[PDB]
């Protein structure tokens, strides 16, 4: 079972990797817990729309939940379902929510598909080792190409019904003397357009996108992984699952996986060896594998900077109620086009996707998706009772999180004297979602648990390629940012070490 190059998982930093090592002529082989999502469901769909989620939605769960912010209008339609290897995973740390997506593409799958560079003085903040150049000039763009990155047409954005939520909040925020900019996107916008003259099926037009989308959306799939696939040098084995790490007596490495029916039952474990190894389980997955392999012994020589510095990427949800003359429609893209830029790298910075709603009725509330400059950061330990990494991060530490976001939020509440919801999330009362993450950011900080290209500290020949290697934040959605930095990882692993 030796392979020359294994990639685990298949989320961004895994495809990008994949991709360069097969056109590089490298045999690589990726291995994904979750489904090649390909086959028609019962409804005759791959994927699940937000108003009828069943089994497809959920990863391992007896029940499905509604969207983050929707509860009041879509638990009606949540139902019992059996545990599954569905495509929406909700991780529950003890004060902390982290979804991710599993599957072939990871979370091109779930994800809104925003396609954002961070701004230049950001990054050279976070990541002051790197050379922001040879980013900006190169990497960046290579990235949004091969993502195929498009742009809304703002004349049918200005007519369209589709987006009368993101015009509301244009105007709501313009009050406060606040700036709304247009959001790139993998979701074919033209697409879009035919979707709502019904020329073609109907997908973001259709409450889809959290549990997939059945079309538009470029995912990773359709993407890199399609190109890598091309190459003749790459394979891809789904519900396999690698479970431990280590070096082999010779410096290669070999690897403990599990295969499993989607019904989540143990098929079999089969052990693959490799020359070259590389992480693209997500900061999460990527992590977890680390932070085990140190400390059950498999691979002894990792430092104490693997499972450290982790951050939400600032993410916080919070919503407002409109004034009845202002209306956010009943039919709302289910992708974002707009967001508020209220970032000048301070600690009052806020980067606000101005995100839509999917009741499919008149609620009058406008949902945002804050993302801030909060320095705290956890820590993932490895709790070999369980055999799992526990995330150690408290509610309270996203208490500057929420102060940024509520700062912007109290601005625009002001100058159009409308008052928040306070009844999106749950019971208690709370304005503002602050143990939920989409973005999970960090883990093996690229410089600290690894050189500057994702080298891990104390090995030869393993490499980190994703969102673990984000110092915990980002400024905007991180999925770019992570391609760009898996291309210019990648290509000179390639040179150097291959
Ligand atoms: C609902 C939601 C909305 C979001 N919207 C946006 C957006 O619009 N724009 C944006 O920029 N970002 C968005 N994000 C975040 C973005 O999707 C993630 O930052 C990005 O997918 C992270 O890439 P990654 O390569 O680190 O890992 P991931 O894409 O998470 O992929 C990791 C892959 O590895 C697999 N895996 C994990 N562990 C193992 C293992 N042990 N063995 C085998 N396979 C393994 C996983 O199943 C998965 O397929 C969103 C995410 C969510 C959940």
């Amino acid at each position: 079972g030796y392979v020359p190059a294994v990639v685990i998982g298949t989320g961004y930093g895994a495809a990008v990797s994949a991709l360069r090592l097969g056109e590089a002529g490298v045999q690589t082989l990726m291995l994904e817990m979750g489904q090649l999502w390909n086959q028609p469901g019962p409804d005759g769909n791959i994927f699940c729309g937000m108003l009828n989620p069943d089994k497809r939605s959920s990863w391992f769960k007896n029940r499905t939940e509604a969207p983050l912010g929707s509860f009041l209008w879509l638990d009606v339609v949540n139902r019992n379902i059996d545990p599954y290897a569905g495509v929406l995973d909700r991780v529950n740390y003890d004060q902390m929510s982290v979804y991710v997506g599993r599957g072939v593409g990871g979370g091109s799958l779930v994800n809104g598909g925003m396609a954002v560079e961070p701004k230049r003085s950001y990054f050279e903040e976070i990541l002051p080792r790197v050379d922001s150049s040879e980013m900006y000039d190169r990497y960046f763009p290579r990235a949004n190409s091969m993502l195929r990155v498009n742009h809304i047409d703002t004349k049918w954005f200005e007519d369209t019904e589709w987006y009368k939520f993101a015009r509301v909040s244009r105007e709501q925020a313009g009050k406060a003397g606040l700036g709304t900019v247009f959001v790139p996107n993998v979701y074919d916008f033209g697409y879009m357009q035919r979707e709502a003259a019904g020329e073609v099926p109907k997908s973001a037009l259709a409450t889809e996108v959290i549990y997939g989308n059945n079309h538009g959306k470029q995912s990773l799939d359709k993407t890199y992984l399609a190109a890598a696939l091309g190459t003749g040098k790459v394979t891809i084995q789904t519900l396999h699952q690698v479970k431990t790490i280590r070096q082999t007596k010779d410096g290669g490495y070999a690897l403990t996986v599990e295969q499993k029916d989607t019904d989540g039952k143990l098929l079999a474990t089969k052990e693959i060896s490799c020359r070259y190894l590389f992480l693209g389980a997500g900061s999460l997955g990527s992590t977890e594998l680390l932070v085990r392999a140190r400390d059950t012994g498999t691979l002894p020589n990792l430092n104490s900077e693997v499972g450290a510095g982790w951050g939400p990427n600032g993410n916080i949800m919070t919503a407002r109620a409109n004034h009845m003359w202002n209306p956010t429609g009943a039919h709302q893209s289910s992708i974002p086009a707009l967001g508020i830029d209220a970032w000048d790298n301070s600690d009052s910075s806020v980067f606000a996707e101005i995100a839509p709603m999917p009741a499919g009725l008149e609620t009058w509330v406008s949902l945002y998706l804050a993302i801030t400059k909060n320095p705290q950061r956890g820590t993932f330990v490895y709790d070999a009772a369980t055999d799992r990494a526990k995330l150690n991060w408290t509610r309270d530490q996203n208490a500057p999180a929420v102060n940024a976001a509520k700062a912007l939020f109290d601005r625009i509440n002001k100058a159009n004297g409308t008052i928040y919801r306070y009844d999106l999330f749950g019971t208690q009362l709370k304005a503002f979602a602050d143990d939920f993450c989409y973005h999970p950011l960090g883990g093996c900080v690229l410089g600290k648990a690894t050189d500057d290209y994702g080298r891990v500290a104390g090995y030869k020949n393993l490499y980190v390629t994703d969102g673990s290697l984000i110092p915990g934040s980002v400024g905007v959605n991180p999925f770019v940012t992570i391609t760009a930095l898996a291309e210019r990882n990648v290509e000179r692993i390639i040179k150097q070490d291959v």
